[PDB]
């Protein structure tokens, strides 16, 4: 697992339940393909997006589709999704938690990178 | 003017009007004296809490009464309030922000500190 | 496990490890009694602050010694300490997550409530 | 002036200064176009991106060079950028402040919008 995402709800002190998440990687000729995909389980979490072997040094990009999320609600929200983009594993493998706190007008987004 | 507090609503996008703020000064015995108050302004600040000559060194509290504020719009809260604590002026006079952003279950704070 | 803590560093993106955490409760005469205290592990975490018997309604404090930590660090921080109060418990027995994420002039708290 | 950017350092306590934003509309093929560019004022500001009139409703991308930024202050970061995406001007025309705290770790952004 060294990918996942996790997702909260800052209204509700809640997990983000069915967020979904799509993740890509910058090839060499700069465009962005498309690396994984998910949703975010009851725990607000999305686990099994990579694998160490796959996941090599690049810069990846993790986008969140929060406006669903919120209009599922019944809100109109400010942002029409989360993106998150940093390069990974460029000095060895790393295991990296994404963490993002949403509200109607705000996110919030913390990395949690650890060496195993 | 050497101590602002500007607060921020991550729910509806917008300044966070008439909340209120105490502003206390530990006093010898380890207690928090009361020091100024206000609410916010429909911009969200609070200005003209002391003077430069008043706000000598010493250990100050500022508590921001957001559960008040989150019930005045309805809105379900956490938290009793947010507490900033901090020693100001160690090393000479400054001017002190501190810009809070609220949610109903989550907030920050942060200080904006300038020299004169 | 009804109260857990956890504490991140956004310097580095890790958890913020060995830092000092204290819960208070609100007695009915309205003084703070200690109620738990401990230290996050490797983690960031602290578990096995209280049991669902003795983490009754009530008004909670949770104060984290985040100056140490920073100072240890080699740095002054901006606050003496992250204070996170709160009623637990008052609409039944919940589980909660206090999250926290520091940085030297700002903090951030969060909190996950869960009916198990 | 329809769309402000203001940027905060958590780790300095400061505003962000110099600090390049760019911001594009989305086009009718879904590709970015470049729309308005500038750097951070000694208070952490931007100003003066677009106008009124030329501010219609659309899709519009902020994306705030935060690597760049921190690489400056020589402390290592781990996002690639800070970026907003949103639909504006949906209800009518409004103000736009995008107000974003930097951590090397974490970032925020939130939305105040005000009707002119």
């Amino acid at each position: 697992c060294p990918l996942m995402v996790k997702v909260l709800d800052a209204v509700r002190g809640s997990p983000a339940i069915n967020v979904a998440v799509h993740v890509f990687r910058k090839a060499a000729d700069d465009t962005w393909e498309p690396f994984a995909s998910g949703k975010t389980s009851e725990s607000g979490e999305l686990h099994g997006l990579t694998t160490e072997e796959e996941f090599v040094e690049g810069i990846y990009k993790v986008e969140i589709d929060t406006k669903s999320y919120w209009k599922a609600l019944g809100i109109s929200p400010f942002h029409e999704h989360a993106e998150v983009v940093f390069t990974a594993n460029d000095s060895g493998p790393r295991r990296y938690t994404i963490a993002v706190l949403l509200s109607p007008y705000s996110y919030s987004t913390t990395a949690v990178v650890t060496n195993p």
